[PDB]
């Protein structure tokens, strides 16, 4: 068995919120494993892009969530850190490792999320929106 | 005989004191082995700082806890000397290694604190942080 | 609960095993957390190297062993994963956390293991190595 | 309570040892603390070099002593870690921390140390230095 490390973003664009489908069928947010030397901040914004194509700024620490899983016969211990963003630039296009990327209203996420790590994390963040916007 | 000799802070901030959340979920402070060749308040410094993204300076030195443990039939000597520091800079963000990093009042931190050697700890702070200001 | 993982490593050079001597005089294999971002065959090495000064190239995945421990009443779940490997340069040089290191005959070595995870992994290693006639 | 780690060497010119002599005045082996980031084989010879003005070279690792002693009203744990050494450069002179740095033939050296780690030291360090050319 092993640890895997994944950080990833609430990413917000007047009053829409990006996500992205899983093979599962299901709607969470972007996210993406560590990279060498990088700290949960710095893989968090490059994953967010490598995976929806779209830029955004962390605007701060919302929480994290974490789950076992298993892939080829061995345990994996996931952990994800997820940051509050803004959106800066670029356009949400769905890597091969997703379904699909859009952008949603906040009234519309809400309802689509199902695990409910992501709807807690949702929770927080839209709290957090609040006193940074 | 394994000796293992840690320094932790007790940071402030206006009135409110830095806690991290550890992966048991209990609240605590920042705190990390003392490497080689590295005085206990370097270790303290860079332990908030790697913890939390926040640097502190050192104003005193609080005191010290002593606890053993037992891991695969030995018995474990382990020591953490705390100091106390006020706030200098940076904003609170948690390493890939904490689930969180926050400010608390101190009346809340006394109430989130579980180990009897970080309320000891948060106690002796207390009072010698009246001496500054 | 917190769950720490870790890597460590079986060297072996012209047909000896090369053991550390922790602080409690017990001699065992080097290992170390597994840092984010980090192979657990980089951390191997890594580790190898610097708790003894020797190079080590990988050959091959051992097996892994877990185990818990509780600490300040918290229970604690640890597991490692181990790999083979052969000389490649250095001279043991114990690092400033353990007593000493060095290259034993195998049959020393097995009688010189006490932790069980050790004894067992050794078991697994001494199997592995034939394929690569260590 | 606190940990202290030091490490100095058994160094060779000619066949004859060099020794320092302690505050105390006793004869015993330079040595000296760990300095940021270092490995305990750089500690020592660097530490050799800043108390005696003389320059060796690690052959091997010797072994270690360690006790607990009292500095400034605090236990220290402190281990101390002996290399092996080569003359390579240098005229010995005692630093401000000694009173004395000077080589002595093997035979009188033995009948100079006094403390039963330093002896225990020594035995050892003779030991290594038959396989090489020293
Ligand atoms: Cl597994
Ligand atoms: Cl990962
Ligand atoms: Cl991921
Ligand atoms: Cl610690
Ligand atoms: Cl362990
Ligand atoms: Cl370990
Ligand atoms: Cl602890
Ligand atoms: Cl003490
Ligand atoms: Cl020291
Ligand atoms: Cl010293
Ligand atoms: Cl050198």
């Amino acid at each position: 068995m092993k640890k895997e490390f994944s950080a990833g973003g609430v990413l917000f664009k007047d009053g829409e919120v990006l996500l992205i489908k899983t093979p599962s069928n299901v709607w969470s947010f972007p996210k993406g494993n560590i990279e060498p030397g990088e700290k949960p901040e710095e893989t968090a914004v490059r994953e967010v892009w490598e995976e929806t194509g779209v830029k955004g700024e962390i605007l701060d620490y919302i929480g994290e969530i974490h789950y076992w899983y298993t892939l080829k016969g061995e345990r994996i211990f996931k952990t994800v850190k997820y940051y509050l963003m803004k959106y800066k630039e670029g356009e949400p296009r769905p890597s091969w490792e997703v379904k699909d990327a859009k952008f949603f209203p906040i009234k519309e996420a809400k309802k689509l999320l199902k695990y409910k790590g992501d709807k807690e994390i949702f929770e927080k963040a839209l709290k957090l929106k609040e006193k940074f916007k």
